[PDB]
């Protein structure tokens, strides 16, 4: 059941055609989530999944056009014919409206019961292939759901939202952590239910609320400061969900261009206002292919951080990682270290759980790979300056401080001997003359009155080893002992 | 143009009439594939595709007869009229002979060249419509090809083989994997051609030889132990290709019966002797409505395995699954677990490629659904016996060993979190008393020399070996097993 105002835009023969359909849909009060996902799903299938052009399928044709130099030549876009898309579309709605009898669910006050939402969730759930590998690229879109009955984790969430729209339930919306997804609904929008699995397979929590996740201060639930989406933001989600990767080292430039354009569309309508990750994703895309007259990536990264601070109580980690990354790839060592410090400064007030494995890996790689490497490549510059700058030393101490504070209160230790080496290796990359320029205090007087670097640890472990750090001989044994504990 | 010897059999007013026509055809040096496919297409059409008796239709007539009880009533069969079939038949042979000019290609010795076969394939390729975004039933037949141009993947191959018979090329024959189809020609039959696609997202190997697939030890090519049909088997193939699915939960009781009789007919003429799936197919049918004075289902599954061993080096998977299935349905836990274990043993010697996703799903459903069911429905029969027979436990370990072994040396991993839980759940289904009764030896001395016990089992896979002790322990180290069942030197 498409509206005639939707069909009038088909067939879509190019990137711009798709962008146009998105602008159309964002215009309406409730953009058709299922329609937009199908389209992106259809387009991604031929641009990344199966690029071999069929020539004996009815309704399937390819649209030639100039490709950008260097390459030059032609590029072939999959023509999204109405007949294919509409048929896919009707298969989804048929499946949904047939399996869910709203009559059985006394939906009063324009508010969806918890039982209704569990039901819809279960429909989508029981529809999936039992066998597939769940960590596979390109099973995010409803195209993939209807075609292959394969959905990735956050896909299931998105699909359950899309089902609810198709059922006329305008009160069920997609909630997004920085690494998980569920559903919110209810009068105030204050009711939650899990609908998908997280991590390695654990589909356990389906149906329950997210109260316990928020309470245990895990990064997965962002202490409550997760994203609650509106329809417009759900479109932003699926645009971010576009996966341009063909293989491990190869990207479809059409999918890159298209995701980039859709984000600017969204950006301009201001729908990335409360979406730090989107803004960062947009910035990442601008460093690759900078579209002219648009803000520089740096500006975008900052918009992301601003957003997190205004709307998410500055409880998001990735906005700083996004920025850190930039300064690493541009060799801005001082700024690069600062951002990593800022990142750690956020994680400090969280408690590390098993569910949080993803950010752990990210922090682990920062501490034990990105930072050590960064310093080496900077010591290669001198022996032929950041290493002379005690700010950078203070940044590095602040980074570890965050990590130690993070650990405090956690039901699982963070730091082990793996970290010990690299701390020492990294520490021993700053002349003892430089390290000593950093005063590590408590502060003597609170506040102010109208009438080298300084630094203050917040963690036990780090303030416990206040001196070992500024000494001229790195006591490479007492540090490793103290960084680790029980 | 039909021969005179064939027309005298129309009109086909019933199943038995269709049988008779088949008998006739099966008694020649070349049974007409095109004639028999068309007839089958036709009958399946009005029997599953569109069961509504046309009001506007002139030449289509329907024959009633008594229906099987309990339901009862009368069952109306679509009369295959000579005019219609001849028409369709003329249409096809016309279309094909129209597109190929046999003189363009020098065919010396009665041997067909690669070019000729490429073309005949191309002619079928650019005539059909592929149903890319859906799986369409009832589009296997040439009947479908002419009517709708719709043709599924293996339907293409069969179409090239029929089109070649229509051009009177008696050398081009049908190659049959367990989940693919291609074409064999050439002097001895050692010429291989790809004519169709496989699944979705796989590249395009049309025109090439299946050498690479044999090489890479993928199940799609059976390491070489695939079927090369003779005409008689190609007929058996299209009989298997009969498709009684009306919808997803409803079967055409008349198409079942037609197929069951056609297989028994092919069986008696000895045309199923080198076709394990056909023998499996028939057996499943005999489980449903057993025909009297015939072999038991059990007997037929074995003949399928037997066949597999004889002609195909025991490199086939389905023949075991066919047996396993029957056992599960009879709740013969012991045989079922065994049959599954044998299935794994065969597979152990394969590598796993993307194109094999079909046998994957199938193993997965065994590991993570079927076996678990069996054992859970058994813990109940005890509380109210196999779950304390260490034989069974051994079967279960051999199973897993094969899958692990399968995975070894594959481009893609095979095991993931999804499997981990049910392994553990199934290990726990046997008391540690029983699981310890099983001894897992590597072997100390090679071979023997001239001048009681419980189950003994040797693992072939590094994965199962490295976790031999964890399996027999009384405390099932749930966590450690799961960890080790997964691995990545990738
Ligand atoms: C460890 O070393 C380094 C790390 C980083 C770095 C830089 C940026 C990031 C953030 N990565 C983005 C990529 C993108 O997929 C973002 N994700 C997960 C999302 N983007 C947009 N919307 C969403 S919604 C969501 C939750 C879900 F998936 F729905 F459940 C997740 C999500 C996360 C992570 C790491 N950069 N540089 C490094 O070294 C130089
Ligand atoms: C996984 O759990 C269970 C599985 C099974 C089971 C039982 C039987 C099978 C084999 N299925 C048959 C059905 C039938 O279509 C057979 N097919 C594919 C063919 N039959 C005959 N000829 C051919 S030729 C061919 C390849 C092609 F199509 F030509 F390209 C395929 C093919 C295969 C597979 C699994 N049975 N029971 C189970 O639990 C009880």
């Amino acid at each position: 059941g498409l509206k005639a105002a939707q069909k009038t835009l088909f067939p879509l023969r190019s990137i711009d055609d798709v962008v146009r359909l998105f602008a159309a849909e964002l215009g309406r009060e409730e953009p058709d989530l299922v329609l937009l996902s199908l389209v992106l799903g259809f387009v991604e299938h031929f641009l990344a999944v199966n690029r071999v052009i069929p020539t004996n399928v009815p309704e399937l044709t390819f649209q030639p056009s100039p490709a950008p130099d260097p390459p030059g030549g032609l590029t072939y876009f999959p023509v999204a014919d109405l007949s294919i898309i509409a048929a896919l579309y009707a298969r989804f709605t048929a499946q949904i409206r047939g399996a869910v009898d709203l009559s059985l669910y006394p939906r009063e006050g324009g508010v969806s019961s918890r039982e209704l939402v569990k039901k819809v969730s279960d429909v989508i759930w029981n529809s999936l292939s039992r066998s597939y590998f769940k960590d596979r690229a390109h099973i995010q879109s409803l195209f993939s759901f209807i075609t292959g009955t394969k959905l990735d984790s956050s896909g299931v969430a998105f699909a359950v939202v899309g089902a609810c729209q198709a059922l006329g339930l305008r009160d069920v919306h997609l909630a997004l952590s920085e690494d998980h997804a569920w559903v919110v609904f209810g009068p105030n929008g204050e009711q939650t239910a899990e609908v998908t699995w997280h991590g390695k397979g654990n589909e356990d929590r389906r149906g329950q609320t997210v109260n316990a996740g928020v309470a245990e201060r895990s990064w997965l639930y962002l202490k409550g400061s997760y994203m609650r989406c509106d329809r417009k933001m759900e479109v932003a989600f699926m645009v971010c969900a576009i996966n341009p990767s063909i293989d491990l080292h190869t990207d479809s430039l059409e999918l890159l261009q298209l995701q980039q354009k859709l984000l600017w569309l969204l950006y301009d309508l201001g729908h990335l206002e409360r979406y730090p990750m989107a803004l960062g994703n947009l910035a990442d895309l601008e460093e690759l292919e900078p579209t002219p007259g648009r803000p520089d990536p740096l500006t975008l990264y900052h918009k992301g951080i601003a957003s997190a601070k205004t709307y998410y109580r500055d409880e998001h980690i990735y906005p700083y990682m996004y920025l850190a990354g930039y300064h690493c790839r541009n060799r801005n060592v001082r700024e690069a270290l600062q951002a990593w410090a800022d990142t750690a400064t956020v994680i400090q007030d969280y408690n590390y759980c098993r569910e949080d494995e993803e950010i752990y890996k990210e922090f682990f790689e920062v501490a034990n790979d990105v930072i050590p490497n960064l310093l080496k490549e900077a010591a290669s510059l001198l022996e032929a300056s950041a290493l002379q700058d005690p700010e950078c030393f203070a940044h590095l101490l602040r980074f570890y401080d965050g990590i130690c504070k993070w650990e405090e209160g956690s039901p699982t230790p963070v730091l082990h001997v793996g970290w010990a080496t690299f701390l020492v290796q990294s520490l021993g990359r700053f002349e003892g003359q430089v390290r000593q320029k950093v005063r590590i205090v408590s502060g003597t007087v609170a506040g102010t009155a109208r009438g080298g670097p300084v630094l203050t640890f917040q963690s036990e472990k780090m303030k416990g080893m206040k001196e070992l750090l500024v000494a001229t001989k790195i006591n490479s044994s007492a540090i490793k002992l103290q960084l680790t504990a029980q």
